[PDB]
This record gives C-alpha cells, structure tokens and sequence, in this order.
C-alpha cells in the first residue's frame, strides 16, 4: 500500500535520513522536506561549530517541523527526533495520523558509512552524542524501524513495506 | 564615526563572527544579519554532522550573502570568508564600499574561548580544518584586523575604532 499520513524519517546524524526521506517521498508522491533547513539561525551556528544542541535550542525548530506535518496533504520529513519528548509532541499535530521510519546501526556502522559515503569521518564526540541523545522508539505507535548496515535501496524497500503494513492495519480500523 | 557600507565579521567558526557581528549593527544602527542562516539545506546538513564544507557547497551561500550586501542600506552581515575568492566576490556585489572585521587568533585560544563560552570543546579536526582553509586577509582593502584574546567589548570597541579610520578615509577620498 502506502502510508495515508505524514511520514517522519529519524535517527542519529549521519544515518541518511535525508537520501531514504526523499526515495520515500518520490515512492509516494509526497513532497519532501529537510528537516534541518528549519533551525533557527542560532542553531545552525552552534552545529556548524560542531556544539551539540540542547533541549531549549530543540524546541522551536520542533515547533516549525510539527507545523509542516500539519498540513492536509501528507508529507515526509527528515528529523532526528531523538527524544519521546520530541516524538510525542509531533504526534499531536497530526493526532494518530504520524509514522516514523527509524534508521539505526551501531557508533562503528554509522561512522564508517560517512566516511565511506564522504571520504570524511564525523567527530566521535559528535556521535557519541547523538546516540547516547537517542532515546529508542522502537515499540512506539506506527513505527518502523530499519537497520543501516545493507544497500540503501534496501533500505528504502523495507521502510517502504513497513509503512505498508502500517496502512493495512489503518485501512482495518477505518473498517472495523 | 560609522562606515558608510556594508560590513562583513569574518573569521573561522567560534570566532565569536555573530557578537561581534550585531554588537557593531547596534552601534551603527544597521541590521544584522546571520551569514548561517543563508546555507541551503544540503550544507546544514553536513555542518550539523560535522563534515567540512567544499568550495562548490560555499558558492550558492556566498551568493547569497554577496545578494544582502547588493542592497542600498548598510548591513552588517556575519560570515566566515575564509577565502580571497569569496571575498573579492563579495566586494563585487557592493564595488568599493563593503569592509571586512577579521576576527582572529591561535588554535588554542580559539578552542578555549569556545570552550569558556559554552561548556564545550569544538571538536579539534573542525576547528583545524577552518585554520587550514582560513587564506589571511591582512593587507586587503578596507579590512580591519582584531584579536579575540581579550574582552569582547573591546574587540568591539576596536572593530569600530578600526571602521571609523575607513570611513574617514573615504570622507577623504571624496572631498
């Protein structure tokens, strides 16, 4: 099928939600939408000095991702979403209507894929930050969640058919 | 004595650019603008995963950058220009009127004043990486040089002393 709702794709920096948010999106025929493109200025000048950000930063740039999901229209979004706190509060801008597709790999997995998808290896401090940041969603409402560590087309398929499943179970509900 | 032009705070990240940057705007009464707030999507990224920048990702900034400059009101605008090419480009969009503050100083004092401000360190390779790419822009025209090992209402004070002296340099060159 294909999920009747926005999409979140989330996970540490680094672990492509950008290029499986757009294979997904064009899959669909949603638009997509960076996420990072929403920071306030503040924001971007602390990740550009490689600082991590704090809750209070967090918080207006998850305000301007919850109105983007709010739309009619479904649209996909990259965000790391890090945090239950984070999660729950995109949730209800789109009340039992948001799926999130959770791309995940160890510390070692994550980094080498950077550098070999870059030539560049992230600061360690940056993502042992971010994943010690990470509070696991898995078990969460309409959640899939997809391992890094093969093909990014197969990545993308998985994430495809696990949203599949997500809107079986919608197109079940919607009639008992 | 203002700067009759546009203004840019350059300088590596962590240089304190953005302070500065809208410390020099209120004194002189002109807005300021957040260079980092110009970087299309695709930079954000890769800043936010700490990956440095190619000359190809700057350019669509920096035009973007040289656009805010073009206009008739004064700007101060913050951005690195780490680069002689970005710089005179930008001089480009505003020919003969636009001034430079080089904020600078040692990796170390860098780091620590970085790490003094936020409870934090950037990380090593990041602020390397800047030092490396940063081409000194000593010597260029109308750019004023200061050194960040010392309070920043001082650096302040002598960004301005500096583009007082510009400025009357061209109440010169035009009477």
């Amino acid at each position: 099928r294909r999920f009747p709702g926005s999409i979140v794709v989330m996970g540490v920096s680094g672990s492509g939600k950008s290029s499986v948010g757009e294979a997904i999106a064009e899959a669909c025929g949603y638009p997509f939408i960076e996420g990072d493109a929403l920071h306030p200025p503040e924001n971007i000048r602390k990740m550009s000095e490689g600082i991590p950000l704090t809750d209070d930063d967090r918080w207006p740039w998850l305000a301007a991702i919850g109105e983007r999901l709010a739309s009619r229209e479904p649209v996909v979004v990259s965000c790391s979403a890090l945090k239950r706190s984070y999660r729950d509060k995109l949730r209800e801008s789109a009340p039992g209507g948001l799926a999130f597709v959770f791309l995940h790999g160890s510390e070692s997995v994550l980094a080498e894929r950077m550098h070999h998808r870059t030539g560049h290896f992230m600061p360690s401090s940056l993502l042992q930050t971010q994943l010690e940041t990470l509070e696991d969603p898995r078990g969460e409402v309409r959640t899939v969640a997809v391992d890094v560590a093969q093909p990014l087309a197969e990545i993308v398929r998985e994430a495809l058919a696990g949203l599949a499943r997500l809107a079986e179970n919608l197109y079940f509900q919607s009639h008992h």
